[PDB]
């Protein structure tokens, strides 16, 4: 046969460097089988919630014969499984979370952490059977866990609905440099450098891992150098020190290790198994992995005498105890008490009539060891009350800091509370007259570039990966946004002075208006061209005050890099291309979007510091083509000028008729991106690139419009 | 940052064997940048094509400054082009080929044989420009070389128009195993095994080499090897001896090899080139690399006299003068003549007084030390009328081999001939009660299982890779066909006697009945389910006669498996799932279409042989998602009962319930697949399977319509 049918034949084998496209075109028509009028925030809403939750409960103490729950309950597992979907989440991009159902596709389904978690995904199969279309499993999986803890006696915060699913693995995500599983913090491709610094986009401290290492750093058990990587590794997916340690505690509070085997006789991790294993993994066939003769960490043992109950056990046996290591039957660094009662024996998890052992990971430890968790473990231990209230927030926070705004939140239980990292957002004045703001913008002396570029930037923050940023609640003009440098803050001022009035005199949201404002602009330089339009406008955007603004939160969306307006704050050791790739995919732009967008920002001058690279035109502030024909002339050779930056030069003539940056001349060097680049230099597309440029544009500035 | 912006951060690390679905989900919408109603095949009818050969004539002689045209005349290098563009096509996939302008994209743009190629295609852009949306590249490539022929002097057989664009590589494409280019025939992964035999898919030597090496096999000039090489390489990319001498004769009647530097100095191939080089590649910035002091090959000279002139120089030089080894400037094996007339040397490319040399490839000189290509030889020596007619047919067969049936050819200049290799059908007879034809075919005696067989067979030949196969034509009864394993020819032909008569009777073709016959067989399971529908219906397909019908073409048709019926005829070294992915992506089917396919054709009771491996029912023959409830169901676990065997057993009672094939048990393995076919098995959905499952059987049965 002549096809290309296992995933390794590919064009990356001679070009590893070359810009991954493939990560906006994702989940299109082809791999999507639903409908195309299918949409699951409206269908979510006629579930009946109340018959789901029967079910749950219903399930957690329904232990199958196929993979036996510990003592009639899988809530530990199942606890587990959507504290691990959600532990993938990281701040700096906002990928990785609950929020996609990400977990039962590759690599996440195999991660070693992760080991087991497929039987827990299968045994809700049948309940997503049930309830169809109205049930993503994105959802099922975030409430698996949290039903779990209701019905081992917390009252949790409340839930949302409404996670649409995918059908592939997320391309966009990168987990680290590393080769292989779980290695030592030095390999070739190890992802510390330094001061033992974890590189600034991650939040694992290896290779499939969740959050850090249950043996100690490196397998190597010390509860103060685990206690500060906890620190940094929670602080990564957002969590605050009160916070993290609520949220360990809360975790093993209920259930176990699994470890009471040889870790080696297990089977293949699920996407190396085989077609017999029904698409699950780690099965072990040469002796019993169910029930009591069962592996998954490696560790042995319950943190608690009643692990299927919600209790104080947590913080009783670790500040009660002194506690020293030993080794797991698997093998593995743990912790135990020097010389318990057999009350606070956990019994087993066939016969409740033998009684076995107690547990503290090395992350357990590092809440006594670290002084600074001590005094908070000391807080939970003679305050529940506290305690409690205190983690089901942080659970809650947990399964929904990825959802974005409380527009997309659904169904019966959700906190009618504004929670700060929920980046609330008033309602706008949904109806007025729009057409006379922007006569009014219109009547300012203030440029195309201007607006334009005002405009982009309060919606250049949007990212999908976790719903944050957008044109809405226009935090542009609050701190700390209007003092960062990408943001031209004396542009800003300026324009936002004018903007601001403007609004007060209309009672139309400073949003509205400063996107209202991006969108007369465009008009200008397009009618300027001589085809006029009515771009379209979504009013109904709020204002967001300062108060409900956490503003340490949003430096992770600090723009350090736009090449959509030529701006880098530094010169960083990824490709500007690729860093152009990376926020473009975030935006959720096409490659042709992404190629107009450009084409478009450029002969507009909306470029970053008045800076002229990349404006091939006589026709500056005019929304042409003129980018794409220069582009692709061949009467210009470029010439590398050093650091991001060409001259373009006339052949006969060798003089420089423009300058431009790699982000720019991308466009005319990938084959790719130059078949788009030729086709809107054309003579027969001036009008498409014109329709091309808006629909794009329209895209960016309703992109975090939920509404 | 964390994206993954560089291609090689994928999940093809962990589990380089994994089904490369990815390649199903080719061409969709964001890739392309199209408008969703535009349409090619329409838009080119409007294109002036006499105004662009003028265009072409022009250029063909306008050298430009960038890259000076050899002589001022770019001939030679179009022709190239346009036989490198079109050199890629093999009989085995019908992958490859001029079809769809893969030349613009990696990785063949960057081969080591399509050296230089790139500055043609840019050549060409201003043209391409000119006429925009009217004129695809893929055309406008295979026309260059056939308008150069014209202008030095050849007329050509004739043109069609109408290649759609692409706008990325084709990832179903596997060119061989090779990690390096152009390797020795023996490395670790060589494409050779056993008697030296070419492995039996791919149609050139050795990777990124078009067709054979000039130096010889392996460098080592041996005329009589290289022959055989040829031989085996041109029969792959369906032409004959008469054709292939032919064709070799008739390119290097024009044009030049281009050695005349250092090789090792040119720049890197334009994917590895970059973004200073506008996307080209092999630049040399050191030395100059245009006009004379030009490398390309790394050979040197021109095989006739008159290089820019359509003449009988090729066979001139190669048979009267004796020939020898020697060394190009760069440093290759060629051969010269042993001191020539100074009137046979060709001139310079920048001073025409100046004499250079001859030349002949490996190839060129296999024409004559073969015993068999020198009797052809001859005869176009002593016959010029007869090979110039010969030689364009073949060069108008080259660029037009994969084009598949003349339904599709467009433009002022298409042979109104029927060639043998297009495969040809008879307009079917347009209008006529379709409903009687159904009536008549419920009639018979004949099972939904035999209906849908045969339509199913009829279809499953189609492959877009060259537009060979469907339904139409009903090539199905007619030999070598109707003689196929796959094929059943006893339930076959028992079906076909009955709607052979029943067509005979209605005067709508045998193609039609063959159709319409799985249509019915469908709605009657489908209706015994308990929705009852009418599947649409095209008619108007003709009945191909057996005149017209290359049988020995046919051969690599067959098919040897079908995982759609369960059909494997050997057991072969690819997965019967990669199999079936190869199968699937010719159809051009998504990953949904092929689950639901299975899922349905598995429990009408279509498998191949009466077998009943994945027929998960009690009711056989009814159009319903019982293949998908069961498949999901743990109530089973799967056992192997050795190879591509399994039995599905239930887990409390251990008896075997049913058994199946890795085609039927990838779909709940995969977590792709299992992600589908847990869709389909929910209890909300059999409506969604049935509607879902009768658009993709329609899909593949208008799949060779192009009318
Ligand atoms: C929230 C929640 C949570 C959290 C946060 C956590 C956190 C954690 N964790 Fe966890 N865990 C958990 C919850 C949890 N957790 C659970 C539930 C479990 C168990 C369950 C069962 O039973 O399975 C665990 C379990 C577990 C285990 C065992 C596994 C088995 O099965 O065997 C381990 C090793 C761990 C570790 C850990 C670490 C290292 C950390 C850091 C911090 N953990
Ligand atoms: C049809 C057509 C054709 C064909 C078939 C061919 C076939 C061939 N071929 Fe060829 N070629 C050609 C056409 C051709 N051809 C041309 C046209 C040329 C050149 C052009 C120029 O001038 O560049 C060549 C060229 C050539 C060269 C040179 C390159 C440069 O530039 O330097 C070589 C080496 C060759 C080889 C060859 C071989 C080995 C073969 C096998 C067979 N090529
Ligand atoms: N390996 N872990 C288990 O088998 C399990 C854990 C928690 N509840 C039920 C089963
Ligand atoms: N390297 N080949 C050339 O430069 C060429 C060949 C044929 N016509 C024009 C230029
Ligand atoms: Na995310
Ligand atoms: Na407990
Ligand atoms: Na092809
Ligand atoms: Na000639």
């Amino acid at each position: 046969h002549g096809g290309a049918t296992t995933v390794n034949i590919s064009t990356a084998e001679w070009w590893p460097k070359a810009l991954n496209l493939d990560i906006l075109s994702q989940h299109d028509r082809k791999t999507n089988p639903m409908g195309p009028d299918f949409n699951y925030q409206e269908e979510v809403k006629k579930l009946d919630v109340a018959a789901l939750k029967q079910d749950l409960q219903a399930l957690m103490t329904d232990s199958q014969d196929w993979f036996p729950a510990d003592w009639g309950h899988y809530g530990g597992l199942m606890i587990r499984l959507t504290w691990h979907a959600a532990g993938t989440y990281r701040i700096a991009d906002g990928r990785g979370g609950a929020g996609t159902g990400n977990q039962r596709f590759a690599p996440l389904n195999s991660w070693p952490d992760n080991t087991n978690l497929d039987k827990a995904r299968r045994l809700l199969w049948p309940i997503k059977q049930k309830y169809g279309n109205k049930l993503s499993w994105a959802d099922l999986i975030a409430y698996a866990g949290t039903i779990a803890y209701e019905s081992m006696g917390l009252k949790t915060f409340g839930f949302a609905f409404g996670r649409e699913d995918i059908w592939h693995p997320e391309k966009d995500i990168y987990w680290g440099p590393e080769k292989e599983w779980v290695p030592p913090s030095t390999n070739p491709n190890s992802r510390y450098t330094g001061d033992r610094e974890l590189e600034n986009p991650l939040a694992a401290v290896t290779m499939g891992l969740i959050y850090v290492n249950p043996e100690g750093v490196d397998g190597n058990p010390d509860p103060l150098k685990t206690a500060h990587d906890v620190r940094v590794t929670f602080a990564r997916m957002a969590m605050n020190d009160e916070e993290t340690v609520a949220l360990t505690a809360g975790g093993h509070t209920v259930g176990k290790c699994h470890g009471n085997g040889n870790a080696a006789l297990l089977g293949p991790e699920p996407e190396g198994a085989d077609v017999e294993d029904q698409g699950l993994g780690w099965i072990n066939k040469t002796q019993s992995g169910i029930g009591r003769n069962a592996v998954t960490s490696g560790l042995e043992g319950a943190w608690t005498p009643h692990p299927t109950q919600w209790d104080n056990g947590y913080f009783r046996m670790l500040l009660n105890y002194d506690w020293e290591l030993k080794k797991s039957p698997a093998g593995a660094w743990q912790w135990e008490p020097i010389n318990p009662r057999e009350e606070d024996l956990p019994v087993d998890v066939e016969d409740p009539s033998i009684r076995r052992n107690l547990v503290m990971t090395d992350a357990d430890m590092a809440m006594k060891m670290d002084p600074e968790y001590r005094k908070i473990s000391e807080r939970f231990y003679q305050d529940p009350a506290y305690f409690a209230d205190v983690f089901a927030r942080a659970w809650f926070k947990l399964t929904h800091r990825d959802m974005g705004p409380k527009a997309r939140y659904i169904g019966p239980d959700v906190p009618q509370e504004d929670l700060i990292w929920q980046d609330p957002i008033p309602a706008g004045n949904r109806n007025y007259d729009v057409q006379a703001v922007k006569d009014r913008i219109a009547a300012s002396g203030l440029s195309i570039s201007e607006l334009v570029s005002t405009a982009w930037d309060s919606a250049r923050t949007y990212r999908n990966s976790d719903k944050r940023g957008g044109a809405n609640g226009a935090r542009i003009r609050l701190a700390p946004q209007k003092d960062w440098e990408g943001n031209e803050p004396d542009r800003l001022a300026k324009v936002l002075a004018v903007l601001e009035g403007i609004a007060a005199a209309t009672g139309a949201s400073v949003a509205d208006v400063i996107v209202l404002a991006g969108n007369v602009g465009v008009e200008q330089a397009a009618r300027a061209a001589g085809v006029e339009i009515v771009l379209p406008f979504a009013p109904g955007r709020g204002d967001a005050t300062a108060e409900q603004t956490d503003t340490e939160s949003f430096a992770v969306l600090e723009p350090i890099h736009d090449g959509y307006r030529n701006w880098l704050k530094q010169d960083y050791a990824a490709t500007p291309e690729e860093l152009l790739l990376d926020r473009t995919q975030l935006l959720g732009l096409t490659a042709p979007e992404m190629t107009v967008l450009i084409g478009g920002l450029r002969v507009l001058g909306t470029n970053h510091g008045g800076t002229k690279h990349g404006v091939f035109t006589d026709r500056e502030g005019v929304l042409t083509n003129d980018f794409f024909v220069n582009l692709t002339d061949m009467n210009y050779l470029w010439k590398p000028a050093g650091k991001n930056l060409y001259e373009i030069c006339d052949r006969k003539t060798n003089q420089v008729k423009w300058t431009a940056t790699r982000v720019d001349l991308v466009f005319g060097s990938n084959s790719i991106l130059r078949a788009y680049s030729e086709l809107y230099a054309q003579d027969d597309n001036k009008e498409k690139f014109v329709r091309d440029f808006v629909a794009a544009w329209t895209k960016v500035m309703n992109a975090d419009r939920f509404d």
